[PDB]
């Protein structure tokens, strides 16, 4: 099992906030550090991503575009998964030192949101999930966003894509009915998206009005969230679905 070797070989470890839990919660500081936090696992998803099987096949233009559009449903369904295995999904789990319980949601002003993604967490509960089924699924994130108008080198693309679907099609089939298996788990990926949609737009309001609200960005979630972010908003990247929504 090559492929799951790797997969679980190249996870990242603990990436910590930086957050000050000794001062008041307030919802400047809340999302300073977990624009902060961003930055950090942003850091940890590059080099995660350019060590998966393939994903130097893609165009180098391409590698660095599917990072930058699937950052954020990456790191929600990862921030899910440890809020499961570390809270059972009681709370959200962004690192150690920067756990959301229900008043840091209220204050965070993204209570809705983070309503969502704690539902996401509870599904691996409900569901189940395996750490292999976790890490295959999480390596298709990656493959889930692009430009409507496609890629640079679009057939490398749908190669690796490909691969990746029929990996996690593997997982379940060495599992001990297949069918119910896979389509409960393409949903769960399905779901991810109107969840890391609802970030994307909360993210960019926030950062056209940082100022006003003393939100501090740090230098690659500023360009994302303007350069990248917006692409997708305006609907020229878009995410794919394995079921119609
Ligand atoms: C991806 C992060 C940080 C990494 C993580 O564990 C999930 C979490 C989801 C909410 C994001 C946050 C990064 C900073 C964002 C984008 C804020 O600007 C508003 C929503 C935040
Ligand atoms: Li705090």
């Amino acid at each position: 099992p090559i492929f799951l070797n790797v997969l679980e070989a190249i996870e990242p470890g603990v990436v910590c906030a930086g957050h000050d839990n000794n001062q008041p919660d307030s919802f400047a500081a809340l999302l300073s550090s977990l624009n902060e936090l961003g930055e950090r696992q942003l850091v940890h998803v590059v080099k995660w991503a350019k060590a998966l099987p393939g994903f130097r096949n893609l165009h180098v233009d391409d590698q660095m575009a599917v990072i930058q559009y699937s950052w954020m449903g990456l790191m929600v369904f990862a921030m899910g998964w440890r809020s499961f295995t570390n809270a059972n999904s009681r709370m959200l789990y962004f690192a150690p030192d920067l756990v959301f319980n229900e008043y840091r949601m209220h204050k965070s002003r993204m209570y809705s949101q983070c309503v969502r993604m704690r539902h996401l967490s509870q599904e691996f509960g409900w569901l189940q999930i395996t750490p292999q089924e976790f890490l295959c699924m999480k390596a298709l994130l990656l493959f889930s966003i692009i430009p409507v108008d496609g890629l640079k080198n679009q057939k490398f693309f749908d190669e690796l894509r490909m691969n990746y679907i029929k990996e996690l099609d593997r997982i379940i089939a060495c599992k001990r009915s297949c069918s119910r298996r896979f389509y409960q788990l393409t949903k769960l990926l399905d779901s991810v998206q109107p969840i890391a949609r609802e970030l994307h737009q909360f993210t960019f309001d926030l950062l056209i009005k940082s100022h006003m609200v003393s939100v501090d960005f740090p230098e690659m979630m500023a360009e994302i969230i303007s350069v990248q972010v917006p692409k997708i908003l305006s609907g020229k990247v878009k995410p794919i679905y394995f079921h119609t929504q």
